[PDB]
């Protein structure tokens, strides 16, 4: 319905597409998943025009973020719990980069267990003039 709601639904479509990309689950088995995930997430961020395509593990530790300083630190916003249960969500929260609408999708392993999170966001300040 609203433009913000539609941007959220697009963000979740991107997050579920990223989460289902074979490279992403495979990279979780690497000694340092960031080596393959950071360049992949940056290409999707460029294609989609999202503020970020964040990829994190079950502890909320980032493997990919547009700011490399954020890699290896905890995701911010307090909206991971439902995703770690295997549910996709559209969430408005304050991330490290500020208030955003995010589509957040679980990453499943080859057995269907949740191993991580994809978060695709657009800052609220970019949806309408403050």
């Amino acid at each position: 319905s609203t433009l913000k709601e539609q941007i959220g639904m697009r963000a979740l479509n991107v997050a579920e597409t990223v989460a289902s990309t074979s490279l992403v689950r495979e990279a979780f088995r690497d000694s340092n998943p960031s080596v393959r995930l950071q360049p992949f997430a940056e290409r999707i961020r460029q294609k989609t025009g999202a503020e970020y395509v964040v990829i994190g593990n079950r502890q909320g530790i980032r493997y990919a973020h547009p700011l490399t300083e954020r890699i290896g630190k905890s995701m911010i916003g307090g909206d991971n719990k439902e995703v770690l249960k295997g549910k996709s969500i559209i969430s408005e929260a304050v991330g490290s980069l500020g208030p955003a609408i995010r589509g957040k999708a679980p990453i499943f392993d080859e057995n269907g267990s949740v191993i991580g999170i994809v978060s695709v966001g657009f800052l609220l300040e970019d949806i309408q003039r403050t």
